[PDB]
């Protein structure tokens, strides 16, 4: 039965929904295959389902070995700039997708230097000049951590089935319902209850240039997203 399971991660999520239901034995299995995929080199999304999965049981024993095991998650955290990114790795892993979002907000602002990091906001000439690694790593975990639900690299994909029309995105990523823009904070939806695509939040407070700019970024071609 359970090894029946375990070839199926190779409806990957299925599986990992079993085994994590099967008490010491399927999570024991779950544990075994993050030590044979962890770190990852590129991302995985059942590598992130099992991680993700394993954290949402919420028991102390996994918790402690999988913060002792992989302190800084399952993906490298790279950065072109040096920056941490694991404030964001631990607020994605705690599902904390509020927080989440603050520390994306705040890292590209670090990302893009000390006048973006002062003014509070991008111009869209300095997301042009992102380093592809830190999006790669941004994105990577935002993904990995949201069952590839969250993510710019979702947007921006859901932005091309959509002809490029920013009007026609907004609805279908939540950000718009009708003629009413959603109201930060609290329209938004914090959780994987949200539609595709919902988070990371890129204000529109001063247009669609930022957030033209970060989709046609060569990042997503380059790291096949």
């Amino acid at each position: 039965n359970l090894t029946e399971l375990s070839q199926q991660l190779h409806k990957q999520l299925t599986a990992i929904a079993a085994l994590a239901e099967m008490g010491e034995g399927g999570q024991g299995i779950l544990l075994d295959y993050l030590a044979k995929n962890v770190p990852l080199e590129k991302p995985v999304l059942a590598v992130g389902n099992v991680y993700q999965t394993l954290r949402n049981l919420e028991q102390e024993t996994i918790t402690t070995q999988l913060q002792r095991n992989y302190p800084t998650g399952i993906f490298p955290l790279q950065s072109a700039q040096g920056i941490d990114y694991l404030p964001l790795q631990e607020a994605l892993g705690s599902q904390d997708f509020e927080t989440a979002d603050e520390i994306t907000r705040d890292k590209l602002c670090e990302l893009a230097g000390p006048g973006a990091s002062q003014r509070q906001w991008l111009y869209f000439t300095e997301v042009e000049k992102f380093p592809a690694l830190d999006l790669h790593t941004i994105n990577a975990l935002w993904w990995l951590h949201s069952n590839g639900n969250f993510g710019f690299s979702v947007q921006r994909r859901l932005w091309l089935a959509s002809g490029k029309e920013f009007t026609k995105l907004w609805p279908k990523i939540g950000w718009k319902s009708g003629n009413v823009w959603t109201r930060w904070p609290k329209g938004f939806t914090w959780d994987l209850s949200a539609p595709q695509g919902h988070l990371p939040l890129l204000n529109q407070l001063r247009g669609v240039r930022v957030a033209e700019s970060l989709y046609r970024h060569p990042v997503w071609s380059q790291y096949g997203w």
